[PDB]
């Protein structure tokens, strides 16, 4: 039900589907290892390039600090413990023109879903 524009550019934009878990340590904070489950999809197409969930192995990664792709910093960023949305991100916050590969075209919109499942204080 909710939709939040994350950028102003209007680059990233999140659904909200479930409300994350409510206070303060719940809401991850930047260089903390978030752990998230997630499913990606070509808007064009509708067809998933992956899927945390199918291979069962979550995704950790150091929020903000560039290790994965900019609509997923900013996104991740915006989100409590056990929040899942839906994040409408543009090929500019996503591979750009270059795409990745076979499964992502040059110009493309990436659909993810994104579950935070937890989050660790570490480097
Ligand atoms: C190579 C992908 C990668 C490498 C290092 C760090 C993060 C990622 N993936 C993502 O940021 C977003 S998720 C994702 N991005 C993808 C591109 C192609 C195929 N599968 C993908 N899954």
């Amino acid at each position: 039900f909710e939709k939040v524009e994350l950028t102003a550019d209007g680059g990233v934009i999140k659904t909200i589907l479930k409300k994350g878990d409510e206070g303060e340590e719940n809401i991850p904070k930047k260089g903390n290892e978030v752990t998230v489950h997630y499913v990606g999809k070509l808007e064009s197409t509708g067809k998933v390039f992956d899927s945390s969930f199918d291979r069962n192995v979550p995704f950790k990664f150091h929020l903000e600090q560039g290790e994965v792709i900019k609509g997923w910093d900013i996104c991740v960023s915006s989100m409590r413990k056990n929040e899942k949305c839906l994040v409408r991100i543009e090929s500019m916050y996503g591979y750009g023109d270059e795409g990745c590969g076979e499964s992502i075209p040059g110009n493309s919109v990436l659909l993810f879903e994104i579950e935070l499942l937890s989050f660790r204080e570490l480097e």
